[PDB]
């Protein structure tokens, strides 16, 4: 059956999700929208040729009984209250990251979801759906390189907007690695530490440190070293290397474009857009959500608990940024509801 | 505006198309099927949970006024007659390759289609939709390596089934390159020549020469050298290199799997399945066709004329296979209907 | 013994050999030079800090009894007469390829050398000494990919000098591949065919066809397809791929330079000359020559016979250049003197 | 004329240097040896066919006035005294790393050499002479990626012998990076910290932690992250990546062995031996030293000052190894004598 969707927040990512659901993926229809900028919501209806109702707020949209699921794609800070409202309904919930902007708000959502008769929240941590990353995890899990000892990763971005802040290096950028690594390793974190190498001359934003180095430790003792570099200029790139007892695994270079021989060099193109980089993952993640809703089954993607783990770890990281000191992490055991 | 499809031939590729149309792609629905093996048609309905009618034959399916387009996915030798029948209707037509198993058959098709007020046939030459191959063409077309002088290509397959004949090295295998190269180069063929290097010990099929070397010449003078190697053992691989005046372009290695460092080697996996290799292309190809039907606009993919060029070239190659001599190709000028 | 060397021809490769003999290799001193351009000769003595006589011609240099060995590093068309004159002395002779530019010339050299009491000529077929090419051969010879069915090779140069003729595409360039493949495969040729693809707009030399395609067949039925492209612009490159029954072997990309990520690309430098690409091979071959001379023993590297065998195939190709037709080859057995 | 060399310590590396000087490189002769294992010394003369004197000790060797330069290749702990003895002569001195096993020792050497009229000591830090590493440095120095912000490196070794200690991870392994980085960056170290991820199950040696992570900071703020992994199993590998403001540079794939396509994989061999990995660099290093001596000019390779920087940094790392805490480094400004 067709999954009828309401979308809350019709900005860049909201419109991208509307486009997915309407023009790319199978089995869904967007039938309602809302945005605090009402004109943006109307524009989304026009631009995507939707047979949709425009509601003036989330509360109103959420009382539409025809909606099967909502996508929450507003400002991060607005996710918590909207998700909590939606939990008073029967509707399935896809929220973009973050689940909430504080670990307390995340706990609030978890606590409330726990009272329900089924899990209904999926969180937009798309990395887990990327075919390359998944393939590396799968190979790791065969045991072929033994136990993972060290993980080295990079999150490379060409430049940022004038409103990108130091804390966003964590909450908008590193958050992807924060969710990814515990999943990749099937392990839990014990600490995080953010350090600041020399400041790049390319930074244009007051207060923003770039690059930043993140070191995470896990219970089994695997150490993760992530380089975050958001004014790198050259491209957008995600790199991942796992060092094992008996071997190594790494992601191959991204891209399908040709190898060019020209002008005394051999070269391949580098993606400039995070959008194009993860297009597959976004499509896969959403398709899976829709596929679950269609069966009235709980989502199988990243959950509220995953959202909580990320929010705890982000908070620790933002703390670490103040003085570059290691911050401990100790998250509670995973509820059965969430295993 | 859902495009209602009937499928003629519900074998391996028929089912794969149904699956695409039903479960992966957007905007279509399979509402009718037929197969000379009636039990197979019924199973396709059951298997994909279709709301569809099973027809005794193609003629009867084609009388269904609710069908907007047919997919022709029967044995190759049956394509011609079915396509001709379908052209007595107003429906759009997607036929898998070949357009016809003889060039005269292909011409009968083109001649008949030319009598219509608009073009309705797309032929399933999916190479044109593979992202890697397209990306290469695109880069070529920027002029960055100058004019293409030589193309070197490989079509590598690990092993073949007992039904695989010498002529199939052309009709099943090289056919993809035969369609591809004229498109890549925006050119027309003038000759083809097949030569036989030493016979591989891995050949278990009567009459089969393997490997085979195909040399094609074009009007602008580009020489195309394709290695066809169908008992190669190691994997399935499609390679493409364009030699230009001022540089070269080549396809990168296919695959997203990790790089493994282990046991004194660095390695990546090689695909063993052509099916897997071209998933994307099949999806893109079909989604385009569906998208054009949804607008009641002619297909923009490979056409009946392309099918014709393929058939003529394939015939010439089969002729060359007899004595390893060069066979001339003189393709008629493209009718404006097909421009 | 320190081997006292004279060099005839002090252009690009003459200088390079003087450099290696003086500054890198052991057991040699350049004590005399000549070039038809006296200024070039003088420049070599100066630039390499030699204590060397500058002779007005080859004949005078050859009559200096203090010289132990001569290097012939002139224009290829000049090697024949110089080598024949040197055979009138008891000096050891290292000649760059080709041995001669005609079959008749190479045969004269062999006929004269055969009258001597001991073998004294080494020909500069350096490919045989290149560690990478040797490594490939060794792997091939283990049987890991089965029998070699097809060889694909490229010989790419960025540009040529004004004295480079169509005929030199064979005698100066393809000659390397002519020698190499016989050695690689331990097989002999039965035919060669040269074809002319689309003429490059980058050609600046009257009468030169570029690129050229060479097809060589062996007794065992291996087919070799060589691309010769001497106005390629982008760089200098040698490529080698061996297609076997059960796998393939390929020479890797040569390069020491770093991988640069910059400006939406990932790139590595390509060599622009032979002089650095094959420095190891040249060093190895020349050191081996010197080491034999020091012992007054015959060279063990490629001989005048190897040069003659190559010249036969080369002459066949020069014949093929005229009409693009296949020319047969059947070389004589190796004389005892040369075994 | 020939540089006459004495060798003190005729063990594995001493013999290998003798081989370099005798068989591989040009312009030197080993005329004297000494070892505390007087039979070792005797073996070297014999096995390499030296016309050399066996001296009963280093003091006696150094009194031989016909010796131009000495190679100090004894146990590391024995370098300091032998070096200071040799500084009571006028001889040139090549000492393998370390200059000394204590930072106090290295300081004594520095202090004595600075009394002398000219520099005579070179220390065997061969990384600087590796072609790839050198090419990367030079590219970095063009400014093409802007200022270096972070360096990421790996020193990967497959297994270690029984005698390999925790401290040797620094003194024998990381020491190469310790020398390399400040030279690469033209900067000075301000701190080092050694951390221990989970212990690999492959470790068989008491007290050895493996892997180890080393973090170094420099005066300009560059952060260097080195992974040291000596029980890695898969191979010997040196990796290096420089993260700049506007791009990145990294070492290319190493190796000249063939690419093998076989059994559903594409693979290349990995070096298993550091010995083979750095053959070129050792040759280059020693040839330069000899070339300098030959013209009676001071060495231009790594100096005693470099040896002292290494000793200090190694000491700080050994200190850090105790508690995983950061240890500051404050290196005195370079004496004018050492530039
Ligand atoms: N997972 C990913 O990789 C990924 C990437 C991009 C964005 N995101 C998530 O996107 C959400 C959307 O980001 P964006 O880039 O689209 O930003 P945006 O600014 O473009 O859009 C948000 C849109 O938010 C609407 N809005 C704000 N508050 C609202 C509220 N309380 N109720 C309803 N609408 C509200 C804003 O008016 C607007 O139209 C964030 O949580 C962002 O982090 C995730
Ligand atoms: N483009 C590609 O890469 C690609 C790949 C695979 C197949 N194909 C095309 O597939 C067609 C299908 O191949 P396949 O692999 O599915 O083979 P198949 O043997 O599995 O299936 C064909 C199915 O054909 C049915 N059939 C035969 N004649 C029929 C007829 N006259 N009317 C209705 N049904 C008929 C057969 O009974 C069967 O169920 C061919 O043209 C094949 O070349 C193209
Ligand atoms: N084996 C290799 O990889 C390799 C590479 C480059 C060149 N070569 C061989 O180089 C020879 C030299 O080529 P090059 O690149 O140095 O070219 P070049 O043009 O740079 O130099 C040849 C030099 O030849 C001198 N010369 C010409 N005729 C002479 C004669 N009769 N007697 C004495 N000197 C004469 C020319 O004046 C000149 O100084 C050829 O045989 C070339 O094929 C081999
Ligand atoms: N730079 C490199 O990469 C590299 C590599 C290997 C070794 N090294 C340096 O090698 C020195 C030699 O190492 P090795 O592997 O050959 O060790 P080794 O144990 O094999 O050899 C040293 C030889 O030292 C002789 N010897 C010891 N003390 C002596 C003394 N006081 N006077 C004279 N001879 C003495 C030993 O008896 C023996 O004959 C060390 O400093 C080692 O670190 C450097």
């Amino acid at each position: 059956m067709v999954v009828k969707v309401g979308v809350i927040g019709t900005g860049a990512m909201g419109r991208a999700h509307i486009d997915r659901l309407t023009n790319v993926l199978t089995g869904a229809e967007v039938v309602a929208v809302t945005d605090i900028d009402h004109e943006a919501a109307e524009a989304a209806v026009r631009d995507f040729h939707l047979n949709a109702k425009v509601y003036p707020d989330d509360t109103s949209l959420l009382q539409d009984p025809d909606i099967d699921a909502v996508f929450v794609v507003s400002f991060g800070g607005a996710h918590e209250a909207t998700v909590l409202k939606a939990l008073d309904t029967d509707k399935f919930i896809f929220t973009e990251k973050p689940l909430a902007t504080t670990l307390e708000g995340a706990k609030r959502i978890v606590d409330k979801e726990l009272t329900k008769s089924k899990k209904v929240i999926q969180v937009g941590f798309m990395r887990r759906y990327d075919q390359g990353i998944r393939a590396l995890k799968e190979k790791l899990d065969t045991g072929i390189i033994g136990a993972p000892l060290v993980v080295r990763a990079s999150h490379i971005n060409p430049n940022v907007a004038s409103n990108y802040s130091n804390e966003m290096a964590i909450t908008d950028t590193l958050i992807h690695e924060i969710d990814e690594m515990h999943w990749l390793l099937d392990d839990e974190y014990t600490s995080i530490q953010i350090t600041y190498p020399r400041q790049s001359a390319e930074v244009r934003n007051e207060g923003l440190h770039d690059p930043q180095l993140a070191t995470l430790t896990t219970k089994k003792g695997t150490v993760i070293q992530v380089l975050v570099h958001v004014t790198a200029q050259y491209g957008y790139e995600v790199k991942l290397e796992v060092i094992g007892e008996t071997g190594e695994l790494q992601l191959p270079n991204y891209g399908l474009g040709p190898i060019l021989r020209s002008n005394a060099n051999q070269q391949t193109a580098v993606e400039m857009s995070w959008i194009n980089r993860f297009i597959q993952a976004y499509n896969t993640e959403v398709q899976e959500f829709i596929d679950e809703v269609a069966k009235s089954e709980p989502p199988v993607g990243p959950s509220a608990w995953d959202g909580y783990i990320a929010a705890i770890t982000a908070a620790a990281a933002n703390r670490s940024q103040k003085d570059q000191e290691t911050v401990l992490i100790n998250v509670a055991g995973t509820p059965t509801f969430y295993q």
